[PDB]
């Protein structure tokens, strides 16, 4: 009659967190989706090992056309639990499956774990600053996708961070990295001369949060396109103007230049 | 030789991560500072009894002004843990302390746990369209804080939510309710006259996020004010323009008022 919302968190399999473990290690049945993002630290095995339980791993499909179908009937008689990678429900499909348990007469609880959208506060800039969030999403064919740049704008307008997901083949386990998403949007630029990213913005990058040795770099695009930020995830942000708290932090933890100090506060 | 930041979560001690939990366990010393934020579901002896470690719990003052004296001394020459509600860099000063630990010649590393920042999924609202956040403060002798009215405003006008963390006296043990912030807002709006907040505006409330059973109420202010919410924290937030999901979600797992459904485009 229940059914568990379980997050995974960040990197690895002890980003769960103990409540979540200790529910889906009681739970009579444990299913689990690596679409909406990956757990690049570990694998199913790892995962499976640690709540003791078999996992049953859905697809998009079988999420968003038969949730119903595949999870709630179990749900319905047993205890079960849902895992995803990061924080249950911040990936915006996620809420609906809560009114189609509801609809089951499932009855639903979350069980929360870190997200990257909380994370980025490692970076050393103020959570409080960041404003719209955007995904920069690789260009295919004759589509070349480009609102991620519009938002970067409306946000530095008004002095907000921009935080950058960035795109992901979970089904071919592909990443984009911090390095093709400053090409884009150098791309982006150069259609649009918006002046909202250039070889001289300042731009932070984050690899690997929720590791114990995650990469955290700032500094100008110029400089930054082509380093080796090491093995994903990445993720992307475009600070807007810092305080000088910020600033600091990022030239004393983060390898910033000293010219962010004047330049960018 | 180091000092570990850990997140201790949102509500209860079992909602630190797995990856926290192993680490503190292992920990020489282990220190902890709970002004930041309220964790109603739990005590600071079955966090103790959790890690098995006894915690010497620090002071906004201890912090702020001699963390160098009581902390990093020991971290020189021990494995040493720092503990905090929530994720201990979100919607708090704590990244500057990793400077101090760099100066001081300490390793530090960050533990991150669920976040309210992120934990706001749990209402409905699409996360990447919350736009930039704010405190709503206490007035305090002939000065009355403002400036949280004016960031709603800026996030209305751009069809973003805005997340309104909420403020805490934890020597005093006050919190402040969702009830007393939307008084708060609705004597500023009378001051400044925007119609940014009035009766008629639709806000959300998030209460005791963490726990199995948080509430979660969608309305307008004039029907939600004297409502109980329960046991603090609380967590206030006023919606842009919504998306038909989230409406949906809000009607069926919120309460709210199911006009709200007709979204005007
Ligand atoms: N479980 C919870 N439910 C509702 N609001 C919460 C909450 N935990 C924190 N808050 C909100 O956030 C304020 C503290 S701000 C510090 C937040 C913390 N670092 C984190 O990551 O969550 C509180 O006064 C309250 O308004």
């Amino acid at each position: 009659m229940v059914l568990y919302f379980i997050g995974l968190g960040l990197y690895d399999e002890r980003d769960i967190t103990v409540k979540g473990l200790e529910i889906a290690k009681k739970c009579d049945y444990v299913f689990a989706e690596f679409y909406t993002s990956l757990m690049a630290g570990t694998t199913l095995g790892r995962i499976q090992k640690l709540i003791g339980k078999e996992i049953r791993v859905l697809s998009r499909e079988d999420v968003e056309l038969n949730f119903e179908n595949i999870v709630l009937p179990l749900a319905k008689e047993n205890e079960v639990a849902f895992l995803t990678p990061g924080d249950p429900l911040v990936a915006t499909t996620h809420a609906e499956l809560r009114i189609r348990a509801k609809r089951a007469g499932v009855e639903s609880y979350v069980i929360h774990a870190p997200s990257i959208y909380s994370a980025v506060g490692i970076t050393g800039l103020h959570i409080y600053k960041f404003g719209k969030s955007a995904t920069v999403a690789y260009p295919e064919g004759n589509w070349f996708p480009t609102s991620y740049y519009d938002v970067i704008k409306e946000n530095a307008e008004r002095g907000l961070h921009t935080l950058l997901f960035l795109d992901i083949k979970a089904e071919k386990r592909m990443y984009m990295t911090a390095n093709e998403a400053m090409e884009l949007l150098l791309k982006v630029e150069d259609m649009k001369k918006g002046g909202v990213f250039t070889d001289d913005t300042l731009v932070v990058v984050l690899a690997r949060a929720g590791s114990l040795n995650p990469t955290i770099r700032a500094g100008y695009v110029k400089d930054l396109i082509r380093e080796d930020f090491g093995d994903p995830p990445h993720i992307l942000i475009v600070p807007g103007k810092l305080h000088i708290v910020e600033a600091e932090y990022l030239v004393e933890i983060a390898g910033a230049p000293r010219e962010i100090l004047r330049v960018n506060v």
